[PDB]
């Protein structure tokens, strides 16, 4: 009866990447480079920020007093999200310690099927039987037990290793006739199988990746089915999963945000915190474009030399040198860009799931 098995400590013993970002002169691109009022205000702010995210995906506004290097130091500068060699077993202070303490199952489907036929073979009692169970049980949970003839008391069995936390991925479909937003960091009560757990799930798109790297969605996509990544006890039956929030304001104490099914119990799924820097190209020549309002120090431009530029018209490019001392810099682009286009910079960060707790009442 432990969520974190002692065997999880001896499984993930080989620390591969222990990279220190403090001893870096350039960005990490060495692979390819050189009470009701508070709730109302919070709901309004979340809706406005979701609308801003829909209009502008991941843009960050930089300040003249803001230093880009110190606040953007841990980010990376990879050119392609689905081709780069991301690693899952990196050591990071932002990672939870219980990432060390997880059960790492290799293949979900084969292990799940093996456990299902094991439960076929090792069933001591056959279905449909009048059976007496003596169960170990604490004293305090006795004093909220009611009589079974007035309220249903059902007993549900658990498979092998279902009590143990692991990184799990859920299907997430937006339930109809709620236009209300939901971020990827708020707690949400999730009922799967029979068990209810409070889960703060990371939202991602279910597009397949060769390196199993997926974009972290800040909010739920209102149109397409997303994938919710979290740390939770596993289910080996692929049970449908339901998602809600308890608020006693309604007659029902349920606001039902979504529905779905248990997709996978896989630890290889990481998420990418993407940070975008957007701005207007100042001046245009035949080959060299002088770009304005990226940074405010030329040494920031030097630190951002290797990471490529991209333009929302669909055109890649690179930097050449810092023109002025206010962030003006020369750059080379694939095509000819006007003043109505937006030049932008992409930075990427590792994102880890968070642990979950059971829900009662």
């Amino acid at each position: 009866l432990d969520e974190y098995a002692p065997e999880g400590t001896e499984d993930w013993s080989d620390y591969d990447e222990d990279f220190e970002y403090d001893g870096l002169t350039t960005a990490r691109y060495d692979d390819h480079g050189f009470s009701p009022e508070e709730e109302e205000r919070q709901l309004r702010e979340f809706r406005d920020m979701e609308k801003e995210d829909r209009e502008f995906p991941d843009e960050i506004e930089l300040e003249p007093s803001e230093s880009a290097i110190e606040r953007l130091k841990r980010y990376r500068g990879l050119k392609n999200l689905y081709n780069c060699d991301w690693q899952v077993d990196e050591k990071d202070p932002s990672s939870p310690a219980e990432w060390k303490r997880l059960l790492r199952i290799g293949n979900y489907k084969n292990t799940k099927n093996r456990i299902i036929k094991e439960t076929k073979n090792e069933a001591q009692a056959i279905a449909g039987d009048r059976i007496r169970m003596f169960i170990r049980f604490p004293k305090f949970l006795l004093e909220k037990i009611q009589d079974p003839k007035q309220l249903l008391f059902a007993v549900y069995g658990l498979l092998l290793h279902e009590h143990k936390n692991a990184v799990v991925n859920f299907s997430l479909q937006r339930w109809e006739q709620y236009d209300k937003p939901v971020p990827s960091q708020e707690p949400i009560v999730v009922q799967y199988g029979v068990r209810r757990y409070t889960i703060q799930p990371l939202f991602s798109q279910g597009s397949n990746s060769p390196n199993n790297v997926h974009k972290y969605e800040r909010f739920l996509h209102p149109d397409t089915v997303s994938v919710a990544t979290c740390i939770a006890p596993v289910d080996f039956t692929q049970s449908p999963a339901i998602f809600f929030k308890p608020s006693p304001t309604d007659a029902k104490n349920i606001e039902l945000i979504g529905h779905g099914t248990f997709l996978n119990a896989d630890h290889s799924r990481i998420l990418a915190k993407r940070a975008i820097l957007t701005g207007h190209p100042f001046r245009f020549h035949k080959t060299v474009v002088t770009v304005r309002y990226m940074f405010f120090r030329p040494e920031d431009v030097e630190w951002f030399k290797s990471i490529p530029l991209f333009t929302k018209s669909g055109r890649s490019g690179f930097i050449k040198e810092s023109l002025g001392t206010h962030g003006y810099f020369k750059a080379t682009f694939d095509g000819k860009l006007s003043a109505q286009d937006v030049v932008a910079m992409s930075l990427y960060k590792r994102m880890w799931p968070m642990p979950s707790l059971p829900w009662n009442g």
